């Protein structure tokens, strides 16, 4: 649950992402894969990437970063009223991709890391607080759907 002022902060931060969605999406995925290499194994189309240089050179990885962040942005713009948008993603991630909730924690922290890395000094303490709460709400509503499905 976020206040109006917190949502305003989230959507202000998101304007930074929308100015370069592919570059942000690329770096989020690279941070996830390099920090948590077990996550790479869930992607049949990226498991061939052995080095970060290959990850950086991959145009398909940048494309997928755009898909991921476009979906997240659509959810965030709903300010918590995201049941219709979140349900298919919870279902596909539990039943088809088999993504444990832990990996959604990993990517949430990776988003925070990338924002500080690309906007040092321009991602303030209030903005970090509000973005963190928004990603927690996203993860928590996914977790509720995971429990319904019995997925661990
Ligand atoms: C911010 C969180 C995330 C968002 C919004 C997101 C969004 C999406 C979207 C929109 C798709 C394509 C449609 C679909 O299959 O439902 C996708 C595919 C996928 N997601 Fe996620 N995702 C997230 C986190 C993750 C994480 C943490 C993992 C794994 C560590 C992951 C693994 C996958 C895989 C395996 C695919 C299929 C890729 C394919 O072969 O083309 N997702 N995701």
């Amino acid at each position: 649950g976020l206040s109006d002022g917190e949502w305003q902060q989230v959507l202000n931060v998101w304007g930074k992402v929308e100015a370069d969605i592919a570059g942000h999406g690329q770096e989020v995925l690279i941070r996830l894969f390099t920090g948590h290499p077990e996550t790479l194994e869930k992607f049949d189309k990226f498991k061939h990437l052995k080095t970060e240089a290959e990850m950086k050179a991959s145009e398909d990885l940048k494309k997928h970063g755009t898909v991921v962040l476009t979906a997240l942005g659509g959810i965030l713009k709903k300010k918590g009223h995201h049941e219709a948008e979140l349900k298919p993603l919870a279902q596909s991630h539990a039943t088809k991709h088999k993504i444990p909730i832990k990996y959604l924690e990993f990517i949430s922290d990776a988003i925070i890391h990338v924002l500080h890395s690309k906007h040092p000094g321009d991602f303030g303490a209030d903005a970090q607080g509000a973005m963190t709460k928004a990603l927690e709400l996203f993860r928590n509503d996914i977790a509720a759907k995971y429990k319904e499905l019995g997925f661990q």
